[PDB]
């Protein structure tokens, strides 16, 4: 019985994991949120702040979707992020390589729909000034894919309100704004427009 | 005695083919078939409180234990083993994570987990972690208090479910000689929703009190 | 449809790739890669060590005749991504670097049907550098060079478009302010070697702002 | 001949790779493991973490029966340097160390024909001391725990050759000088287990110069 | 194409010497080995009084040959030589004695091999090792040295060999912090009284001041 469960969804796997990721033709459009946890450092010597959080992102493949029924009423499964293709997402204005806090394991669905949230830790260029005043400072970095347009990824966010809820309440920093907003750039390198979300944060010492 | 080299010969063979056989993998639990992952945590240092970013760095080990179905065997078909050690890679592991740590948690320990033949799985991981905490006070009489969850990070509480054997974090092996005494550290279970997800998540709450030596 | 094109993709790369690897260039076989630098950010000139670290993105873009294939055949897709992993990519590397090269970007390339290949590696570098008179009015200069380790210029070559390095993308509220960004070609002789090799001079003169 | 030795030792060593594998010590089967330590350098000790910094080898010896060969078969061949991923290695591990251990040897050991391996790699280890003390005559002593991990006195046991730890490669140079450093087989019960672990207890007793 | 000809023979060469046969074993009292090695110094970044530890950024030059690495260019459309990854070949195990950290890597890792089984591997290193630099502000400088050589092999299977004795500083860093007075490697024989094998190393020797 509880074999048979384990049985179907090796099956399942199997099934499936027998995708060269989206094109002009195949196009595929990525949900972003983000869950700011902690401003954990801010440095006025060389203008780097190191951030805390979580990425929401959600995207659809039909090479993903199957039939309940024939699997024994499996609607979802968890999934290690390698046994699939996941998207390129990318701080624009990183100063080191973004270190990731969590597994990465992905859920997939049989709609084809696969959810993933990525909790990371993030040093970008910003310029603290102002953040011992009232007013605070403020910094931007956007997240976008690298090496696809927006004739292939599209970007879409849910809400332009950062989640804050998850946001550490002893921090040395507290915030005042975030928002999420989807852009459109054009870059040197490349014709074709590039979709970006804009992570704008207002913050001010504790 | 060639009986005895014959014995330890054969000792080898039958352990390779238990392990052969046993990993001839497991999907994860499903809210079909949950499973409980039990949980307890060895303190053995407080490394450093910074104040400036509110981080905090421990040095602890987790004991993990859970058991699977298809983990199990008979040992008199095997020669009388009753368990083995195995590179933790070879095996199924629960994903659990702190939900509060500012940097990648660096293993300290081999990976190796010891299985046995009822299906039971024990894992050790030795871990330094930075959590956000913020020390202040610690250099006062009540010191300075920090919490941090540890919980599955991909399955809610109807895939798997997480207990404790106690409440106290055992402090049997904290360094005497650290920079930070403590005054207490407890290990709770806890249930709680989050917004991305509708379905409860559990998590063991590693709370720590401490100040200055 | 949508599931032919997918199924075209996935057929000219089982194609390309699996058709042994290009062993790299040669003598016989030589190859130009193009090079240009934008210039993200100067994050630190520490002038204790004398080293400076910049954030920059590197173009590279080169051509492979083993690369091309006939779109006709291939549902008319002209190019595709791909993993840095799957192709073979030119050793470019700092002369003077301090540290190991941090990657900051996915590695992934595009390839088009003519056989050019583009690719824009993101990365922090510390390199040598005297950020004396970073203070004053005129700032500091420094030079990095980029050109291949283990390929002379008879094996590989290096092209820029221009000398000009791309400021568009500086960061507006970095600590220190560009003068003046240059990338320029060289012919560069080694005594250790009969040949010479080829490389870009990075030219940067900066000042606090 | 060069042909001939290269060969009896390709020979050789894939006769013992391919051979039916040891699944690593069990209490049918139990190892023992020699342990000893040669301190090279004390690098730092850090009074706000009480945390300090060691440059040691770590010498290891075991010996096991599937490891064994005839060299009248192989040449006379009685000993080959192997990577140490081709065979099972003791999972000894710093009770007390603060961050993952660094490797700054190759990871290389040599077999001999009874069985034997020898096993020396060099580390920088982190571990929990307290300084307090190295500043005056008496200086500090600190102590860490070398041992298996995961498994108990039932499959591996451990033995020294000397109760001294190796003083001869000690750095003249350094911010520390050592006053006694020391080496002893120890028997420890732990929560997690009815069974004893042993270990091998580092105890370094130093001073600033 | 006579350059599709060109891939062909590489591949071909490629394929014949590292696929076919064993993996080279390395080298034996049997078959023992000349390592030729030679240091160029790039920088001292810094010297930390506080640890006594001082960083080198350097390349080496590393030389050997082995039989197995032979082929006869005739036989390969004339290529007398190729470019490889390091990885497809037994490299030497060449280590610092006395560094406080893992070596960085500072280049790709990919060797020149020649028909006449002749190897080339240029490595750059950034190199922590233990150094006192007292004495480096005043006028006679700091001196340090470091020893070089095989972890694993006695000086009978291994054997270590210099072109020079002076350390190539043509490509140092005038704007070091760091000027140089002297370097030079020197190789050294060394016995431990267990046993009659001699012990190979290059000492590496540095004088030097606060420029
Ligand atoms: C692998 O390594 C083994 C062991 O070292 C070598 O085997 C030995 O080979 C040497 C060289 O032939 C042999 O040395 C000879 O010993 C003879 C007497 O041996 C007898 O008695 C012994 C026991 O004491 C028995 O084990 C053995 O079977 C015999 O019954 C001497 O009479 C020889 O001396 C004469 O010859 C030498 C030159 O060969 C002259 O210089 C002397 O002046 C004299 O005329 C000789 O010294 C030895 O016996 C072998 N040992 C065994 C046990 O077999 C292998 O050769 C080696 N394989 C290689 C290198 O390929
Ligand atoms: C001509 N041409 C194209 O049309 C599309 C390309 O797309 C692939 C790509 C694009 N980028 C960059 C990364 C960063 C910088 C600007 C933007 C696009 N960005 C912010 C996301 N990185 N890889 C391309 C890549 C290299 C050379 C020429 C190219
Ligand atoms: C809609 N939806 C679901 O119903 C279940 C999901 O379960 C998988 C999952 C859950 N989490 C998070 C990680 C962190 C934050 C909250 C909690 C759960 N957390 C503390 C462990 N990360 N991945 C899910 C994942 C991504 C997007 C939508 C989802
Ligand atoms: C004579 N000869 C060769 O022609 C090519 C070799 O290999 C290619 C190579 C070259 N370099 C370095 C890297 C850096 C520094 C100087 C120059 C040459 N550089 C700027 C490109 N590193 N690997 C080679 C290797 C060892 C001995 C003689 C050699
Ligand atoms: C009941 N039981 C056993 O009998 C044997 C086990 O052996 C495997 C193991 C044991 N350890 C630890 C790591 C550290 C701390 C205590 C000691 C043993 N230590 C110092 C070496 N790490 N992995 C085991 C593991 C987890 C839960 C119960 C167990
Ligand atoms: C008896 N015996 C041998 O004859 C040869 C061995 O060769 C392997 C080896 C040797 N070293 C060290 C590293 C450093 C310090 C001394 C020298 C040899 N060193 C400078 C190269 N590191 N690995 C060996 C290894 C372990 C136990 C006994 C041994
Ligand atoms: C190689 O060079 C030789 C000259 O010695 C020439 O005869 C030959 O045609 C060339 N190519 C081959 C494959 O022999």
């Amino acid at each position: 019985d509880k074999l048979h469960s384990q049985a179907n969804l090796m099956r399942l796997k199997s099934d499936l994991f027998n995708y060269p990721g989206p094109t002009k033709d195949d196009p595929l459009t990525v949900t972003l949120g983000f869950t700011l946890q902690d401003i954990v450092k801010a440095d006025s010597s060389t203008n780097e702040v190191d951030l805390v959080y979580y990425e929401q992102q959600r995207w659809k493949l039909n090479s993903l979707m199957w039939d309940p029924n024939e699997y024994g009423n499996i609607t979802d499964f968890r999934t290690s992020a390698a046994d699939i293709w996941t998207p390129d997402i990318t701080a624009y204005s990183s100063t080191r390589p973004v270190q990731v806090l969590s597994p990465q394991i992905a859920v997939v669905t049989h709609d084809g729909s696969v959810m993933f949230i990525p909790a990371q830790r993030l040093s970008f260029m910003c310029d603290p000034t102002g953040v011992d005043s009232e007013e605070g400072a403020t910094c931007a970095v956007k997240f976008g894919s690298w090496v696809y347009s927006g004739f292939e990824i599209d970007l879409k966010t849910d809400t332009d309100q950062v989640d804050l809820s998850s946001y550490y309440a002893s921090s040395k920093y507290e915030i005042l704004s975030a928002t999420q907003t989807r852009q459109v750039q054009h870059y040197s390198c490349c014709p074709e427009p590039y979709i970006d979300v804009n992570l704008v944060v207002k913050f001010r010492e504790r």
